[PDB]
């Protein structure tokens, strides 16, 4: 079973560094899709959370975490690449072998950059809708965009820790799965899961900080305050993904 | 996988045409269908929102794209013509050469009027019921079909770009998977996206306008301000479906 | 796609009559399962109507609908003969050269009356209950009654179509998937909205008009008030499961050879 | 479908028949396993009404219909056998002489008993949690057990007719389809209808008296109600299964 | 139908000792897996009634219950060793001969600790987060690790009896079927079921308990309070699983 499995996860990692190797073009657009798919799912969570912290209900968080399915759901059917999961797979396919500790940072660098050229990309467009202009919704895109940049570094390192886990987590029971909607379910849960309790995920951060410097109407982040939440949550993502779950995958299904 | 999927949609904009130029009748019913459907989706969530605004309630907007799965998921499943999608659908099937530039835009008139056709046609039947006759029901209709007509041309632009991005990835993702319960699921969600979240539908105005016009009860706009808009987020809806979309899928698949 | 549906469709039609022929009791039964069937989830959201609108609540209207979807489900599910949905099937299955206008308005009428016997049935069981003694549902009901008999027979007409617009769809869509939950996930949109919206359905209004003409805790509406909203809303429907949803499926089904 | 349906059905009833004539062990240790599912859901709904009824929550009575769904659940995935369930099963086929009135009553005696067993299980242990020695729960179970005691028996018994035509409509159901997901969202959607809408069912009555009279705190019931309300009810869902949904499938797919 | 499940259940437990008179390494690390993901339900639910009961709100319990479904179908999701699970399966194939009396009590025991190792692991990176400096949260998990903990024994023993039960119906539940979605939906129902009904499962308070004992605001009661409940919850499972369940699906599949 964990062996059909880690064959699964070996195979795909592969496929990720031929694709790679043959097209910039091709590999730096799905990480660019993929990043503005997921970067959806800020906005709608965000257009929520302003409506709902602005009211005093004590749901927002609740309500906000259940409505990010949308995010990784785009992606993994869409087969689109993003970093937080490139980590569980790119390393599993580094331990059994399938390509290299060479071709691990490869992926996980261009998959990052170009999972931020979709968020920019959805900024600019979302910024010109005007609706984050004014209102309590760039208010909580400002505040928790702050929010995040001031955090101590342990915790942006041990909260992303456990979202990126979630998140492979989910990332694997797709492929130990036939069934699309289940995929999807599976999906809704996990993210529901870390969301609500407050985690943090790299190519996400990536669409906040995309609204809220292109933001006629704010900063209260600047650029290093990004630098700092990304980099110290890219870290956690990391180890999350491939020293437990990568790792653990690699272990569980190693014909030994 | 990303190859395949291009396939598919080549031909499914192939096998539009053909049908379009064997029948205008077949293919204008079509059309005039799922405009419609796209419009019975606006109708359900419209006597919500009045029914939500009158109690002010803190949810109405989070309700709302809730309840508008119906709109789309309806279009999928009885396999119709829906301008909006077509975007990506021509754009990539265009640009694969299976379809011309001609054929492209062929479609795009013959939808884009086909869906109002039923905006209208389901416009007329919704008056004759008379849940606008007045009230919160028939309100909701007004002060909202007006604040569309008088929004900047910048917002309603980007509004309708991140709108149909959201409507195409639902149905490219009808495209790649075989469950229709997971099509619906995923359809369910982009529309809580693109809704919630404020983003702009052509073809679901056209049913806003097909009531806020043929309610005796008052305008607040007339066509210059509905054809201000349907124009104005109507080209959003191409640049989001074919730049974005299309132009993605075939960078993603073709063989290099 | 749509031909092959119309196919179905078509298909549909023709196995119904000779179901009807081949026996009247085989087929009046399943009628009346089907009224019962739509009239039990009038039952439920009703209860929910009563409950919800006693304290004043403005997402009464929404839960209704979010609730009704057990009407047609069970309908689709256990196949059983639902006139609002033969609107569509028998009319495009005679289009389709399937079957008789004879046959169609043949088929329209004992689906008609089935279902109203199922109505009725579930009625007095519904009365025995003595859930509709007193009560905020009671209420609801006659309340409700009322209205849907008090209404111009312009907009029942009306509404009534849009409504068979909707379950027709939805039955047009358990003819074009083969997954059991795809059927009931769309059934449940597509009574979420004819419901919540505010269209009419002969068949659960002849669950409506079935519960207080029997209960004695109340006509408020009485025997005539039905007669009319029957059919203002009977023909409603027809206009809408023959006239756009049969004709649609057969103009965009049908072999122009 | 209906003669596959029907048979399916008679074939069903055999098979319990025999397993009866063969181990009565095996028969009523998979009774009890019914019951006992079935009065998990008594507990977590009327855990629900505690809760609900105690802040005076208009949606109790809603919420309750809604998650009792496990009911019938847990029986029908687990092949397990509800008394409910054979009143159309045990009779559909008797009519089709797949059996025989004598088989049927044995069936109905041997699953009514293992059944209330469960309930007799449950209750004692589910005395022992501390759940039922006060707050809100307690006065649920009794002031319930209480009316449903209390009640005139032509009520009671009507209220069985319908829930049980709902029960075994939603078996019906179970028979006539493959995606195990859907037999559960119809199972669903005829629990939210039966309990929310106030229909008695036997099987589930067990587990609430027996909690109420083992529960030391205050009963109201008294063994004088139990008798009565298990058999109004009971001859309540016989007339549901048997009369309705049993007699009622016989008259569809007969070779007639 | 009951044979397969026997004959499905009796090979699982063969390959479950098989695994570990194979590796301890590989067999460990997944009952690490099981138990943290069990936990990351526990990191949720607690996350909600936090703010749940911070604001009275009755729907507290009720709310936390729908939410935890991601625990027991991650670990299903996954195949890893739960414990809980267990119980069931072993008795169930020692009863039906495939193991040993002694690969029994030997499966119980490394799992058991396996999924203690995770449960602990979570809990640093959980306050490595610092979401149990203060707020609610961390309040919750001290109210209801000591409320827990300052509970009659057999409360807790009558209490973690009935868990475990559905724990194990519905691990059974995915033996008998063939749709994830199906699976993971009666996992859903079986989990909402016995947390918001009160009960009490073991491996999800190593979490809680993992939470708190390292929560540096505070020790509410100590470690003869936490190993109290988990003695007093975890014997309970175990004639929940082990007797209810597993001597259960034995003798329902057994063939004489």
């Amino acid at each position: 079973a964990h062996k059909e499995t880690l064959d699964k996860l070996t195979n795909a990692a592969i496929n990720k560094i031929n694709l790679l190797n043959t097209s910039k073009v091709k590999y730096l657009v799905s990480s660019a899709f993929a990043g503005l798919y997921v970067g959806i799912g800020i906005l709608l969570i965000f257009t929520i959370g302003g409506l709902l912290t602005d009211a005093g209900s004590p749901m927002t968080k609740i309500v906000m975490g259940l409505s990010f399915a949308i995010a990784l759901s785009l992606v993994i059917m869409t087969g689109t690449e993003l970093f937080t999961g490139n980590n569980m797979v790119m390393s599993a396919g580094m331990l059994n072998k399938g390509v290299s500790i060479k071709d691990t940072s490869k992926i996980w660098a261009y998959s990052w950059v170009g999972n931020l050229i979709g968020a920019l990309v959805l900024g600019i467009i979302f910024v010109g809708t005007g609706l984050v202009d004014k209102g309590p919704v760039a208010e909580f895109f400002a505040n928790t965009a702050a929010s995040k940049a001031s955090m101590p570094f342990t915790a942006l390192f041990f909260r992303g820790i456990l979202c990126n886990i979630l998140v492979c987590v989910s990332v694997l029971c797709s492929f130990r799965t036939n069934s699309d909607t289940a995929k999807i379910i599976m999906i809704f849960l996990c993210l529901f899961a870390f969301i609500t309790s407050g985690f943090e995920h790299s190519v996400a951060n990536m669409t906040i900080y995309s609204v809220s410097l292109f933001s006629p109407t704010i900063s209260t982040v600047t650029i290093g305050g990004a630098i700092y939440n990304l980099v110290a949550v890219t870290l956690g993502n990391i180890v999350g993904g491939a020293l437990f779950m990568g790792l653990g995958t690699y272990i569980l299904g190693k014909e030994k």
